[PDB]
């Protein structure tokens, strides 16, 4: 399937890289009004976090050429003005972060796009996490949401734990790496004052709806999960900490065994499993949505456990966006 | 009371600074075989985390002179060889971290010390947290432990919450700043391989006995609390995240009100309270054991809440060591 | 003298704090259209880098009250619309960074301001560094520039070295801490692509005109100095490295002696001197423009030396802005 | 040639990885008394800086098996006790850092090693930098030194600049990433007190003999070069800043052209060249000894220029150790 990408930030560029790295979808158009073609070459080629791009990238005839494939470049501030149809983009990755509603994402449909995939949590678009509820998608849904990186980490582990033991209630804290929304030094932020404080200097607490959003993709867990986030001075990798009351008794070894069986089975490539003394850098550029950390977690008793899951919030989420597009194209 | 300090690391130096800043105890002797007198002057004077020492510090006649008070300096590897009695040190702050047992800490008693206060968790010495169980101390206990920084953060909040609502069970994660035991780059560590990975680069998971140690100082909570730690790339401030099942129903406002009343009452100066958009740097050089973060925490229902508490793991713990010594001297 | 402050960023807030800390000038008005009064209270009160503000700050009757002194707050995007005269602000600290020309800074003069002090390098406003050329100011200059933090570091040391030995030619590199213009992660920047790369992750090279701007305030050094900058992952403190060919022979001890004599004399409080094993955190919240690091620097021969000078690029520059205003008020 | 490796730290492990990545030499024995076989598996497999090891690594029958090649493991504190000859190690990479003299490195010769390559600067062993003076090696030198990472960065650029223009005198500052010798928090260091201060918190000044060591490998530059270092809070990549007086006039374009021609010619793979807006992360895992940064550097006039060169102080130096061993084996 041919894919257009709206926005060339972390999510847009890394979705493009995942498309080229795996070859699963073909990027044909990119829209970003604030990044010119040559600046796009520079930003795609050099990445502080994930290294230099393997393969080639250059500007030719007003087009971005990645691995010999010319990509049409648009500079539009309004999505409706983008000529997705002329470039042949059937799907569009809405990755700017400011068009995360059905009506705002349908502006891409006006521009010739057949379907729109929002790479952020959406207030009203149907939300899918690969390996959790993606089979609930059907070819009548024009606009979908891939949820968040944190949601794509929590939802598979929560699905496994609820399926085998039953989550009566769970509380989540994610220790999250620095993102583009933060400030290098103490500065103004609209209403989230803590996010305005210097990111390298601080442990910063944040509200996140990812744990509650797990209730959308796992309806039986609706209202049983919520949590918060502490932003910390790390570039890329984040970790999920889920503390939950289990309906059925579960020794920690039983949870480990069930999660390992899930990681080796239907959730392979989505839910990871490890028993090594892993740290955050060990999952940089990892493509899993969630890697269960067996040794990091701890249990108080048979019904109250604390579960740890790592996730590259950049690479894994982009690969999941690509996989969602592949599944939607398969269901055409 | 006159105090000797064994070890001149973070804990020893900051305990000395707290002694001089508040004037509550008199430091008269310091033992450290790896730090000479002039190096001691340098390390006490300049602090990356807490700034330069207000007041004066210089070497005179083989003695460390802080604010005009001469301090005898010993360079001994074996605590029994230290002449605490000749210097007049009635109390000794065992802050090296490698003499955290009753028999090892009694070597200071051999050297003329009347009492020994271990500034680390102890396997067998009686353990006290200020504001939680310190009134259980009596003048017949020669060797005591001040627990850990994390324990001194968790125990007061846990005491308040258990007293008013009852903690059926709680799980703790502390997001902890970098400490001296970590490595700048990936390097060898004896058995804790994760602690060997570069501290600035990683979110690092760690086992900690602080939550279980809260059961020592609050016996009714024994076996009902445990947890883990994630070390992160920050210099000083750490935060406690307590997720607990409450015996009695508690709206989040009720918990806030109870904790604020405790912070304004018997636990004043020990348990802090704030409703501001605080980040970690806002508690650097703070002397509280635990400052409740009202806005950071979240509740799922009336019986399952996630509570957030900040703590300067260096300054607060040192001030608590000083306060424990003051209380013990009062109970002489 | 009564001072208005345009912009409430790092420079504006720290200039306000320096005004209140030293009591040398009276802040009466602050203009910032993007930061409301209560957000101004928060941002002034809590500082990640310099700690919490000693003293009180709260909102009263639409005014910012710092240490009991009410400050009028304006929310204007155009400087000409600001009613500086009604608030009584004789001087204005133009600290936004986007009004650094005579014509743009005169909009404040339209609003009732008697004089305007630009806290950034200016293309055409007369430029002054305290202790270097500030006596060249006269009461006929309505609009002046305080140069940059880097210029205020280099110019006093360069003045001393040129006066005593003669700088045939010098090249400067400043290792500079992270500032507000950088990005937490790799992101778009207009034309300076390197400044768009993640600040915590990288050593980042940058062009700076500070060394050439030293030629403005020391005319004999015009065209003899230039340099560059490497931005690094540190919050506050920066260091200047000056490599220069000396007209007259100078042993390193002679340079040390001359610089120490200057630091103890006419440049006291402006040019610092130390022979201690200082690191960057040892100058956090330091108010000097430049502290000579005797041990850090090295000489190749009697005519080719590398000189090292530390500077808190936030605190020192703000205190120099305050001192420039005090001198201008004295020359009224 | 078959290679033994003494020490399994950053240098030893990365030299092993470079040996396996390029296949140029065969690692057959590793000695490290502080790292057991399974800990060696862990430390080799997971790298925070350079990512996970591509290929396989596991413990089999008391041996480290990297890519199916069994490596004999020794746990000896004294080099003379190591049985290099039994394992068949013809060359030994002395990478511990504490056997950097001819007599100390000859203990490996006692253990059956034919030749010893010290991966640190040596006081008396002959010193070689690839592309600078390595052709001065001959098969009669049993013990050699590969100099330092900084020396391997400076020497090729200095060689090119001196050959084409002539370096009358140069001063060097390297902005260097954090290394294993530093401390996470303020702590004791033997005599280098600044290196004891927290590495993540500070810009730290350091003495380095690399610029003077360039005079060893380029005799015509002896006594004409020296410099210093500022350690900064970055994990891996370092940059060299060379400020030099040129004997012959050189426009900056001429220097750029000469350096680019050298990078494309005899120094290919050793001296890099780029004109992109590179930052430090753009050279992580780069194998060049020195990549000239054309845009970063600046000139004051035709005889006084400041030249910038990046270098991965870990990967590049290890690859140069491998290349030196390959050249020595070719000259057998
Ligand atoms: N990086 C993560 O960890 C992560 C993971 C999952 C989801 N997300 C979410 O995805 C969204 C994208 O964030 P990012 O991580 O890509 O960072 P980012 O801020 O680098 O990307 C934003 C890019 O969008 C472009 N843009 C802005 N307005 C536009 C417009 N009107 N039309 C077109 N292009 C426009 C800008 O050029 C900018 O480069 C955010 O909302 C983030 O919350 C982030
Ligand atoms: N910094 C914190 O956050 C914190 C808080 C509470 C408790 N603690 C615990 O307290 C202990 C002290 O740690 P720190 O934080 O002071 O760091 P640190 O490692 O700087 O202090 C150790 C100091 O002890 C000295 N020393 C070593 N062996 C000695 C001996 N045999 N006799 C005398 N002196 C000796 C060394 O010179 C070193 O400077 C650790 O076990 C730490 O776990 C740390
Ligand atoms: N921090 C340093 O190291 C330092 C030192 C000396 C000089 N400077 C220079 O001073 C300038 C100020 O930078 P800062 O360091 O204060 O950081 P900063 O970016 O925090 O400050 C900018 C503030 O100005 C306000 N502002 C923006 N547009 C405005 C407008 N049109 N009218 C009024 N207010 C407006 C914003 O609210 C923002 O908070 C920059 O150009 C910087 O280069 C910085
Ligand atoms: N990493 C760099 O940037 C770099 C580059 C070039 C040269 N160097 C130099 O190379 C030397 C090695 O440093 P590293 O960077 O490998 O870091 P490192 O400190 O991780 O390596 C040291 C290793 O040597 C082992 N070791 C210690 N004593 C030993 C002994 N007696 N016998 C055998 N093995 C022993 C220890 O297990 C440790 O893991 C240092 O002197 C460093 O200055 C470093």
């Amino acid at each position: 399937v041919k894919v257009g990408v709206n926005g060339f930030g972390r999510i847009g560029r890394l979705v493009t890289r995942a498309a080229f790295n795996s070859g699963k979808v073909d990027i044909v158009a990119i829209n970003d009004p604030f990044i010119d073609l040559h600046y796009m070459v520079y930003m795609f080629q050099y990445d502080s976090t994930h290294g230099k791009f393997n393969g080639t990238v250059k500007a030719e005839n007003g087009k971005l050429v990645i691995n010999g494939k010319a990509i049409t470049i648009f500079q539009e501030r309004d999505p409706a003005n983008i000529k997705w149809g002329d470039a042949g983009a059937e799907y569009v990755v809405e990755s700017t972060g400011v068009f995360t509603t059905m009506e705002k994402a349908g502006a891409h449909l006006k521009g010739g796009a057949k379907r729109v995939i929002i790479s952020a949590p959406s207030a009203d678009a149907p939300m899918f996490v690969m390996g959790v509820n993606h089979e609930k998608y059907n070819n009548t849904l024009k606009i979908v949401s891939n949820a968040s990186c944190t949601t794509n980490c929590l939802a598979p582990l929560a699905k496994v734990i609820h399926d085998h033991f039953g989550i009566v209630e769970g509380l989540m804290t994610t220790v999250h790496a620095i993102t583009a929304t933060q400030k290098t030094v103490d500065g103004p932020s609209g209403k989230l004052w803590r996010d305005g404080r210097g990111a390298a200097q601080n442990i910063i607490p944040a509200s996140t709806g990812a744990a509650k959003a797990v209730g959308k993709v796992i309806p039986e867990l609706n209202g049983k999960l919520t949590g918060m986030a502490f932003r910390v001075p790390t570039p890329n990798v984040s970790v999920v900490d889920l503390t939950c009351r289990l309906e059925k008794p579960a020794k920690y070894d039983e949870i480990k065994k069930v999660v390992k069986q899930a990681s080796e089975g239907p959730l392979k490539g989505i839910l990871g499993y490890t028993e090594d003394q892993v740290v955050s850098c060990d999952f940089n550029s990892d493509t899993h949505s969630s890697t269960f950390d067996a040794g990091a977690g701890i249990a108080l008793n048979d019904h109250f456990v604390k579960l740890i899951s790592w996730y590259d919030n950049e690479f894994g989420y982009s690969n999941r966006v690509v996989d969602l597009m592949v599944h939607m194209a398969s269901k055409e």
